[PDB]
């Protein structure tokens, strides 16, 4: 059987799969806000 | 902000999107087991 540790982990990963240009060592997530990986906004 | 009612609802729906031939009035789900929509096994 699964635990809520595994359920919330899979819930974030299915939201992490919407990231254009995803990362590997991600920051700690925030369940109260959406999760968007940092897209390239070219300043230089 | 979201509630766990909305989180577990979206978790099942992202698992319901793997259904070959999904349904509309689905049965009540079971969080402890996987969810597979009934595929056609032709008997007749």
């Amino acid at each position: 059987p699964p635990t809520l540790d595994s359920i919330i982990t899979e819930y974030l990963r299915e939201q992490h799969a919407r990231c254009k240009n995803p990362v590997a060592t991600c920051p700690p997530f925030s369940l109260f806000t959406p999760h968007q990986c940092p897209e390239p906004k070219q300043r230089r």
